[PDB]
């Protein structure tokens, strides 16, 4: 695909805007946004979690106004909404200390937002290649221990909600050209949340050549993961917690030949 | 709103200057700027904050001089007020050990500040959908399991003091366009107040096309949350501490079509 | 004040240094730099500590040689915390952190400021504890009301003595101080570990958006400071504030107002 | 050699697209990635680590299309692969309390690339001068106390795969003029790993004199350490847990006298 | 009076080396670490052993024989051997049952000069009845203004082992031709985060333009680069220290 000249005129613009709701497990009619309590496996050969306790990677395909003309993703707001929900330390929770408030959310977290012109492409890597992922899953097949590190055979599209666990899928670092991603990992049971909220912060989607990813087919890719960590119940059985993002992408008409 | 051009001359420039006291519920005539302290619900069903243990947002409606013209805020220059009253460990405080001083105000932060030319518009999310809030609250109605991650039934202004409960809003990210905002929550209960003061730093509220908040009706909106912490007493009970911020906005005559 | 042209030549400038040692509450003749252990009351209404037990301001009003109405103008700044490697002493009646363990550090919550200006600093009190009877010696928000806990407008106060002005219940007034510019960092908790850089690489500009610096209200420069590193834990567990001297250079020069 | 001018036209550019895998020890057949559990001495004297308990650092050359011109690297982008994988807390896990989830990797970390026209050049420092190092490994040689500090003999290159202890070895900072390397020791038992992901940050590699590694024998040498943390089992036991390193790099080819 | 810099082929000149730590060496195998840390039962007890304290590291570097002096522009430093804090084997304290030894952690002071005469130092002491050792160079008639300023105490590092780390910080009322940078981080569960490149140069130049001019035609290198604290299986704790690397380029200027 070779690039050219942007249009101009008040028609040659468009926004998208949107929210994806997170996809933690939902383990009953009552616990949308959390999953299944966590437990632990003895050995890594026993290792079968339950789907409820996994939580996947959110996607949404938005088509764009039918057009060689493209759509060119340019800029993107984006923020996580209702992090002040994790105020709630009355509800259920286990106190600190004699006398205190509940434990809040803390823990790992997993931040992470991509924008392209085409499904995301996935790498799979496996913290324990004998996990036995359950059915209604989308995972790395054929596992060998080399898929501890890198196993090329494990590649993959986000395009199923609900499906691809995040514990076993990252973004290909190999592919990707269409795409602009952004994660954060940060590991450790007692890790603090901080989660930033304004509606003053772009970000640019250009490259280093000045183009966007270009929406094939009309359509705009958004992904997102936004585990918040975990939520400990009076037990101290603890439950990932999620929150929804919200999306705001500009996007511009592009020739193409 | 088409914008035209800015006013200049003596009489086109305007400031704004006052303090937002925080409202964490004041328990009783002792305890302004504190909460009740915490109690947990035995269960997520049976979850029923008082009002006195819910800190709220604050929120001035400032009139400006009366004016097609209309004010604009350009300028920012905001601080939390009293950081050093933190310092205070020998007030029936918990000692952190044997002879050890009082536990200092930590845990859970949120840090929100917000200049509009209209009220604040508000998103509703939900820790726990069964949460019953108090009487004397506006919060999310028609909860369902759904608003623990987004239900778009919950929008709200931000139109009257003590009253909106922090954990259950937070700024709406799909509208807003005529506000700046600002926050960030930060979670765990160990986690130490970090906070800055200076009279050198001025925020700029100008959008990318060069527009401030446009006040309508000639009323600047301005709205903060500064919970600092939990205070932990001497038998381990803990209450929200929130401190006031000052807030001083220089605003323009703009015309507009 | 209508601000007019800087003067230029040698005559035209000017530098003061000094440095200002911390004021913790120096419970004995051995004790300079720490504060009296910390004790906490029963109640909010019987917090009475006392004046050795409370860190206060340190300020100094410096001279600047005599002075048409010219002005010294404060231009830049340079600071720092002054002995940040004597909290390497672990080995001094210190509590072990565990069986064998060298003393645990200096460590816990800090307030670290400091302030330049052409007049006293300008103060507004706000209380943990409405309650709280401040001691005889200091000077501390008086006719407080439980509204003193987030904003009580009637307590103002300019910084302009030594060991008085208690640090828990005085902040910046951020309504006033015009002709001064302050920076200050609260860092809370317990457990709060102690970061100071020092070098002499770096400068502050304390010329406002329109380029003014501070100006010298009856040729005087009023540098003010809290470096509260953290606190200090003896064997027994007690515990005291511990604080540091700042050092301040400031280079002024003269400028005409009208 | 005299650094002339860059050919430009068609195929004056090239790139190189690969990963390397972490060599933590492997110590079985289903434990790539892995190290050994670490075991403690009795005395400094006594310290005789098995090989599969360390961590070594990872190399590829990499051969380039054959060329006086050299190829000239330019650009890094860089990213540490499976960075999600860490959030399987629910395998032979250690809980973090009653009913908690698993204890997730962390502590010690060491992340590290380098980029040059030859071998990584490595000056030898020792924790214990009196360590036995394993047979198998390459480790500094006629170890005295001085080797603790700064033994100069210890001088090594980066030219073979699993075999440069970690522990043992750094960039020699008085060699590789001929390579770019960055790397950070974050210690600590309890420090939670922070990794970031995105396919949008590249690493300029040229020197102050717009200089980047010119590739000798048109091969190219990249270098890589990512200990993330230590993974702790069930019983306490803990193991160095490595992932592997994208590295994608652009070339020219550059005269030379 | 400063002039120009001189050019040409003949007119720059580079240094390059290490600065060992200073930590202590209790014995012939503990280059690196200082002796076991003990604790006084009083204030008016306290009397480290000269072992116990670490000390600031010194290099004097004799340059080209040159009025023309030498002005250093340009300094690449960092500390050499930061993994080998990764050793969690050796007689370490267990962080749990079954589990690898505690790092280095606790208190460190990362520090480094680059002037043209010795760096100047005041001192400060947190106890001023601490009795120091014989061999070091301590705050001589301490008093209780020592504890927070006592102009008294003024000194050069002119000698290597000598001024212990904990009474000395460099003179900011001195110190016009060196530039000094360091970074205390307290507590005793504090992190090492240390990072390597080659990549990074911190210009040494003043406002002015003007960096060091090295009297006598020699450089001045000053390191502290306390790391941590290692625990021992008993629970006794040293000091560990790492060697810092300099690298500083030189121009030839002329001066009145």
């Amino acid at each position: 695909v070779e690039v050219l000249e942007v249009k101009t005129g008040v028609d040659s613009i468009t926004e998208v805007e949107c929210f994806l709701t997170p996809e933690m497990g939902d383990p009953d009619e009552h616990l949308r946004g959390f999953s299944k309590s966590i437990s632990i496996s003895d050995t890594f050969e026993s290792d079968s979690p339950n789907r409820d306790m996994l939580p996947c990677y959110s996607v949404a395909r938005i088509p764009l106004p039918n057009l060689i003309l493209m759509w060119e993703a340019v800029t993107l707001k984006t923020e996580v909404i209702g992090v002040t929900s994790l105020m709630n330390v009355h509800s259920n929770g286990q106190a600190t200390h004699d006398n205190g408030a509940g434990k809040p959310v803390q823990g790992t977290s997993f931040h992470f937002f991509s924008v392209g012109g085409e499904a995301l492409e996935l790498q799979g890597v496996l913290f324990n290649y004998r996990t036995k992922y359950p059915d209604g899953t989308i995972f790395p097949k054929n596992a060998t221990v080399q898929s501890q590190v890198m196993n090329t055979e494990h590649k993959a599209y986000l395009d199923k909600n609900k499906a691809y666990p995040v514990e076993c899928w990252v973004p290909d670092p190999t592919r990707n050209e269409n795409t602009r991603y952004f994660g954060t990992l940060t590991g450790g049971e007692n890790v603090p949340p901080v989660l930033h909220i304004t509606n003053t912060a772009t970000t640019v989607l250009l490259d280093e050549f000045g183009v966007g990813p270009l929406c094939k087919g009309d359509n705009l890719y958004l992904s997102a993961v936004d585990v918040c960590g975990m939520f400990t119940n009076r037990s101290g059985y603890q439950q990932w917690r999620g929150l929804s993002r919200y999306f705001k992408v500009q996007l511009r008409k592009r020739r193409v030949k």
